[PDB]
DNA sequence: TTTCATTGCAATGAAA
DNA sequence: TTTCATTGCAATGAAA
């Protein structure tokens, strides 16, 4: 299917993404900002076991890497949404207080959405997967993020950190958002006549005609795929008249 | 002493009031209002008997008669401040909600004391006693404010109202305030070197001289007694540079 | 687990 | 006794 003619841009076939054209991401502090250790607080061994196969992907996938730190922030066991699956969850926010602000560029998807015209009734929505985790971290930023990880069986002697943009970091999805426009930046180029919009990880390529959408989604499937991006097949909405954006269900212009 | 010159103008010595200028005054009712009747609530022996003198105080001075109406409010046992002496205290909220609303024409203290220049120096102050109820009510206005009194011995066969503007009742300040200017017009007319401020029944004289401190005080004692007006003499504060009024206390201007 | 904030209302005070 | 309003905080929800 679509699928088939490009494996690399999907995250079904294209295994974990690496954004290579982004230089590692350097997290300034705030100019009075000292490491904060926070102890990890006791975990039922339920939520150790259930979050255990997570760590360990990630370690394997090198996103997570052991370290010893002077920062140290809890690890959180928090069931899916009324599901009894634990996921890790990290509470950042004493690192987010001592990380310096930055302006918030991410447009709220009303106004996002006033930039979308009649004429483009031809959408492709598609979902970048893991997309923080393609961003790595700057050596010098990833002792911030971390957190203390006590076995399973073995292997881990206490901490772990973050080689790539974390969850729960303040400024990720900004930083994702900037660094995914400075990639596709050319892209819009190449392609006046399309439009593209960008919610962090949630995309849409509006065109004039089915063809246009086609071609246009061919390429920008191409495009993030080379760069290192993933999206996902299972979500992907291609080519139609009528798509769910952004908590929108867009269809004649509509919405 | 300046109690014998008066005889008439104290409450000490010249029995209650009765502003013998004022017609008797009607209260109008909101374009909508019919009578609210309130049962009288229970009340202890203790209470009725801490409260009975006064009834009957007020009774034998014509102060409150009998009476039928449609009209009816709770009368309330209260102590004095933190004393055990038991006050009669009508609850007349649900009158005052039905009765049209007046322009408030008393000033407040601040405002008041403006109007005291630096040349007056002597000031007097006296207090009307019982001010409220010099004023006379309409026999028409006079059902409004009933209550019930169950006797002690013997008596009364229900409800008991007010002959005088009544205490609890909204307009009270204003109606006694706005009366008593008018009854001492001609007064600041014949006396344009005096400063008289009025609040309510809190009275303050000021004079450049202490002869025009105590001929003035003397005139005004005189007018009062004359219109029917009581002052305590108590309180009173005859010709001193050095006064307590309205909470303040004035002295060499200040205040 | 902690933290931060929205909500709701019990508790206490004033007054007629 | 009732009513009206100021205060305080317990309870519940969101989030990292």
């Amino acid at each position: 299917t679509w699928l088939s003619d490009f494996p690399q841009a999907w995250a079904e076939t294209g295994g974990m993404g690496l954004a290579v054209r982004q230089a590692p991401l350097i997290i300034p502090l705030k100019a009075t900002s000292t490491p904060v250790s926070i102890k990890q607080y006791p975990m039922s061994q339920e939520a150790r076991l259930g979050i255990k196969p997570h760590i360990q992907r990630l370690l394997d996938q090198g996103i997570l890497v052991p370290c010893q730190s002077p920062w140290n922030t809890p690890l959180l066991p928090v069931k899916k949404p009324g599901t009894n699956d634990y996921r890790p969850v990290q509470d950042l926010r004493e690192v987010n207080k001592r990380v310096e602000d930055i302006h918030p560029t991410v447009p709220n998807p009303y106004n996002l959405l006033s930039g979308l015209p009649p004429s483009h009734q031809w959408y492709t929505v598609l979902d970048l997967k893991d997309a923080f985790f393609c961003l790595r971290l700057h050596p010098t930023s990833q002792p911030l993020f971390a957190f203390e990880w006590r076995d399973p069986e073995m292997g881990i002697s206490g901490q772990l950190t973050w080689t790539r943009l974390p969850q729960g970091f303040k400024n990720s999805p900004t930083l994702f958002d900037e660094a995914l426009h400075r990639d596709l930046a050319d892209f819009r180029i190449q392609h006046p006549d399309l439009i593209l919009l960008q919610y962090v990880d949630d995309l849409l390529l509006a065109a004039t005609s089915e063809l246009d959408c086609q071609q246009g989604t061919r390429a920008l499937l191409q495009t993030l795929g080379n760069l290192g991006y993933r999206a996902s097949a299972k979500k992907a909405q291609i080519c139609q008249k009528q798509v769910k954006y952004l908590g929108y269900l867009l269809k004649e212009g509509q919405r």
